[PDB]
């Protein structure tokens, strides 16, 4: 396919390595002695030679006596299809003649050693390293796309394989060597491991990476394969697309103090697999919770919920360097996948700077507000938006309005999420909340028995409507926070809430904030009102004009398929049941969702807007392969 | 198209601005008094109202008595198609009823003011700003692609136009304002100009850009248009794609110390036009030359060449802050184009840190080797490579091998050229040359009477073949450098050159360097041997093992269509003509190329490998529009 220039040298022999998959064009005119008129040629069995004049080519026999006029426009094309062995003498010889006699006045030779050199990866994405995929030097998205995929080492049987395959005689001819190399830029993105001395053992050493840009490879004769393992060192990010290159070159020695000439180069491209987040609709595997040792109702009720499922429960306690919610706030469960292998990968952002066990990879963060917590990071189910499908869903991050001067998640984390590309992040407005997390106002739940889902939204208007109804019904004196002794002296009733004029105005405003988010979610997730259910919520404004929960936010719930762990609201008691619990059941249960209310606050005797427990669910990855997506340019 | 949430408020009136191109979904259930059972509605002439229950919608008359059951799943959809005027009373009123009587127990209203707000650009790329192109919020490549294009101000009638078009009543309702804005990131990429006080004059002020991220716009009633002019501040580069965004928002006042809510936002995208280089095949306009005042033969011969064409000649002399070749080395002629306008743009990189006149834009550079000179920057004619078309050609930059430790053009300039994208740069190997410029070894020329072109390559093998022929013919004592008195004592003859064994070896090596480039050029430009002509050249090796010209390099030539200004080689005289001149004529003239040899060295009495003049040709731009290309992702 690729034409390489090799000229005969005046009255001499040229020796050259021929790399299979290329061919040579050979100038015979320049090596012709002055006064020479015509030329003839001989060649060996395994070398194919054409005489090319003005673009027109004719094959030549091994020993012909045929002669052609010498012209700069008459050249040779030289091709080989099989590697040289010790039995080979591969050559082309050209005889030169003057006008007078038929005995050659001079001759120029070309002696060839043919070798196969191919740097191979699994570009067709089946988990096997195929021989010389013609597409291995590029990377394309989609079901028809090709090029190899690399996993970040988040901690070598599970790394990517790269195989240098060669075929040839006992040794390379004098003056050649084979070198593997990478660019300085890619040197902090990858590393490559190799057994340098296979005669002395199995020991794999790092041959390419930080501080090592090239490695000279030992040539072995016959048909040989050299196995390399490759790891990614980092995820795609603001200035890094995820694509890296590795090269092998056959180098020719020229002279001392002159660099070696790269006479053949083969290239493979890898893309580093992105970090992917799992939405609530995916099958649960493990439920992780953190709380204080004595919150007994919480642990018992979570255990009972989990016992309704096939999931395993993992209990963590509170640590000195972490928040009360850390399993929710400082940890996010995600995954990476390559054709051959995949594993769960946790983003870890410790408050002050344990874990899950060996089955997980970990990405730990190297100015920060509450909006940096992973409570502020959510992901939608797969959605179609104006005809465009997002098969992995879309990441949702809470923010403030552009002109507001409000809080925002750090650019570093936003840039990281954006750079993964396959979840196409969307910013929502969370900064009207004191804590500032999207998970305080919204969640997703599957609809049992279907492939569909609902968006759940906190609604203050729903709460006021319900409370007004109960008051009309004669329940105005129904008290909230039953069983929280630290709330009792406040004597909070439906009447007291409904009569508070400033609280009404605060909550109308918070409903405007919720509705602004509702509109962004409908637009960017392609949802209609039929896809949404509102759950009652109520907030109190702080000094910053931001919202804190008046009673526990029910929307932030543990979703295990049909079973929902819902924070216990401690609402007004009507006929000895919480009217908030009954209302929420009436909304959800007709859909086949099973509700379990989980009391995370009783142990503290009161509720001031802060939650002291956290939960996080590890889920099975999407069955859709991320490399089958086609993201926008 | 876009659904916006507007809820009725319990027993009250809500007033809202309606922006045309959206519609409202309206909750009536939350505003219902406790105990209310059914509702009815009235609406004005220009407001369309549907009652929506469980996804099913039915239009409602202006005054109906129809009643519907109150349910959270029964809502209103509210649409307007025309802007409000002073004659409008646009409203929807909802009456609430209990089980008992038919007289309403309460009512909630919605009072609307409809306005049109559209931020408009020329997205369809015809030079006119069309009304609200649905595609203005994106940017796509190709003949079917859309989105607006911005020119860099390289120095406002020629800037891009952006028009804010509004329609509505005499004033915005209380609590609203319209604001134009950009991101902090884009603030150094753009600037926007506006007449802030049209009553006091025509004065245009900078309203958005560095240090100004937002501008409050004055609303005028009726049908109004506000004209803005937009400029790009910089070209695409390593961390900047070329894409920028400008937004207009309608903001709602909530309260003191609470940020304004962006209730409607419209966005336009601009792409900043790339800098594009012109190949030798494009029509010449002006020829620029620099030399010392007394190089008379040079000026006379260049003038005579130019007089064979319709081109204009511009003569520059030597300056203290610049090189002897500066018009070639420190200046590169290129262009930018937008649908409405285009102009030539010069890259200027002064050696130590005049010009062309007002018709040109200038980009001046803010560690450096010879490879940074623009002699080391070339561009191919349009080419097709493995089925992929490069309609603007491909930029060529000289470099050294990856593992060599050799010189390279600075990353800053390489990154810039790559970031323009439309010329898809290719690196060649120039570092075997002392000066290190691709223009020392290669050039392109059209084939007269056709749409085709040739690559010209320097060849040492061609020179040795020619000299060997002349020696065989009895011309061995023919002397070179005739008329250069400072060379005479050297007595350089064909015999003396051919007998120098080390010089032969040096030049065989230089031919290997040339051939390595030949192979890259054939591969990356999709050329065959039929596309190439070799011209004789000869070099001498320096202490760094790099090549300097033995006699002037003929390949670096002035190409004006069929007419070629070729450096005079001062070769061996045979029958009182230079055998190099005669040889080159014999190669080129049969193709209809007319050769004029230009003596740039006689004034210096000798030639040591350095050229003391420079030339550069300004050309007409490609007729193919760059935005019609589709570059690789
Ligand atoms: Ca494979
Ligand atoms: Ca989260
Ligand atoms: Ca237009
Ligand atoms: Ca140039």
């Amino acid at each position: 396919l690729r034409e390489r220039t090799v000229r005969l040298q005046y009255g001499s022999r040229v020796e050259a390595v021929y790399v299979l998959g290329t061919y040579l064009w050979t100038d015979v005119y320049s090596a012709a002695p002055a006064g020479a008129q015509t030329f003839s040629l001989k060649h060996s069995e395994h070398v194919w030679v054409e005489v090319v004049r003005d673009g027109e080519a004719e094959e030549v026999a091994t020993n012909g006596k045929q002669r052609w006029l010498l012209s700069p426009s008459t050249t040779l094309r030289v091709t080989m299809s099989q590697a040289s062995t010790e039995a080979s003498s591969d050559k082309v010889t050209v005889n030169y003649y003057d006008e007078e006699g038929s005995i050659p006045i001079d001759q120029a030779g070309l002696f060839l050693t043919a070798i196969e050199i191919s740097l191979d990866v699994d570009a067709d994405r089946d988990g096997v390293v195929e021989k010389n995929n013609p597409k291995k030097a590029s990377w394309t998205w989609g079901p028809e796309g090709q090029g190899a995929i690399l996993l970040v080492n988040c901690d070598l049987k599970d790394m990517s394989q790269m195989i240098l395959r060669t075929k040839g005689p006992d040794r390379l001819p004098a003056g050649y060597e084979i070198v593997l190399y990478i660019s300085m830029s890619d040197s902090d993105k990858v590393g490559v491991f190799y057994v340098e001395n296979p005669f002395f053992g199995q020991r794999y050493i790092h041959i390419l990476g930080r501080r090592k840009l090239y490695h000279v490879v030992k040539y072995t004769g016959g048909s040989a394969e050299l196995l390399f393992f490759v790891e990614g060192l980092c995820f795609p990010d603001e200035g890094f697309s995820g694509l890296v290159s590795i090269h092998v070159s056959l180098l020719e020695y020229m002279a001392q103090d002159i660099p070696l000439t790269p006479i053949f180069t083969d290239t493979v491209i890898f893309r580093i697999a992105p970090w992917i987040m799992t939405p609530n609709i995916l099958p649960p595997v493990s439920v992780f919770v953190c709380c204080m040792k004595d919150n007994y109702l919480f642990l018992k009720e979570v255990k009972n919920l989990v016992e309704k499922t096939n999931c395993e429960l993992k209990v963590c306690f509170q640590y000195l360097n972490r928040g009360d919610r850390w399993i929710q706030d400082e940890i996010e469960f995600g995954y990476i996948e390559a054709p051959h292998k995949g594993f769960p990968v946790v983003l870890d952002s410790p408050r002050d700077g344990e874990l899950l066990g060996p089955d997980f990879g970990y990405v730990t963060r190297e100015s920060v507000t509450s909006l940096d917590s992973f409570g502020n990071l959510e992901v939608s189910p797969p959605v179609t938006v104006n005809g465009k499908t997002y098969p992995l869903g879309r990441i949702l991050i809470g923010s403030s309005f552009p002109l507001s001067g409000g809080r925002r998640m750090t650019k570093v984390v936003r840039d990281f999420l954006k750079a993964q590309q396959v979840q196409a992040p969307v910013e929502l407005y969370s900064d009207w909340l004191t804590v500032g997390h999207v998970d305080e106002f919204m969640s997703f739940v599957p609809i049992p028995g279907t492939k569909k889902f609902l968006l759940l939204m906190a609604s203050t208007s729903a709460c006021y409507k319900l409370f007004r109804e109960k008051q009309k019904d004669g329940h105005g004196e129904a008290i909230m926070f039953k069983g929280l002794g630290g709330m009792s002296s406040k004597r909070i009733t439906i009447n007291k809430i409904l009569s508070n004029e400033s609280l009404v105005q605060e909550n109308l405003y918070f409903q405007r904030c919720l509705d602004w988010n509702r509109d962004i979610l409908k637009k960017e997730l392609g949802l209609t009102e039929q896809d949404i259910i509102d759950l009652p919520a109520l907030f109190k404004m702080d000094e910053d004009h931001r919202a804190r929960a008046f009673f526990p936010n029910m929307v932030n719930m543990i979703v295990l398929d049909k079973d929902l762990g819902i924070p216990k609201p401690f609402g007004p008691q009507v006929e000895e049941e919480c009217c908030l619990e009954m209302h929420v059941r009436g909304l959800l249960e007709p859909l086949g969702l099973e509700c379990t209310f989980i009391d995370d606050i009783s142990a503290y005797h009161k509720f001031l807007g802060e939650v002291h427990c956290g939960t996080n669910v590890r889920r099975k990855p999407f069955t859709f392969k991320w490399w089958h997506m086609v993201p926008s340019r």
